[PDB]
């Protein structure tokens, strides 16, 4: 439930990402490219919600409109997201 608030420029027509969804919920970041704008971006990682693009809430939204989203951006624009990370394990030392 760790929100995250992203901004990149998207330099080029292709970001890096691999979305997916379940069929409910918020779409999510499946995959990141190597060497891609997205894995160069310091607080995005795979398994992340992407809740927001641009302020615009996106609950509930599958894949192809998320990305879709991502895609209609144009290139030279800078962009940002609101990312939520999945409750995974952890360990403290």
């Amino acid at each position: 439930g760790t929100e995250k608030t992203v901004k990149v420029i998207k330099d080029g027509p292709a970001l890096g990402l691999t979305i997916s969804d379940n069929g409910a919920g918020y779409a999510f970041i499946k995959k990141i490219r190597e060497d891609s704008i997205m894995s160069r971006v310091a607080n995005v990682a795979v398994g992340d919600h992407i809740a927001k693009i641009n302020g615009t809430d996106l609950n509930g939204c599958r894949h192809f409109e998320v990305a879709r989203m991502l895609k209609e951006i144009p290139i030279g624009s800078e962009f940002t997201m609101i990312c939520v990370e999945p409750k995974k394990s952890s360990s403290e030392a």
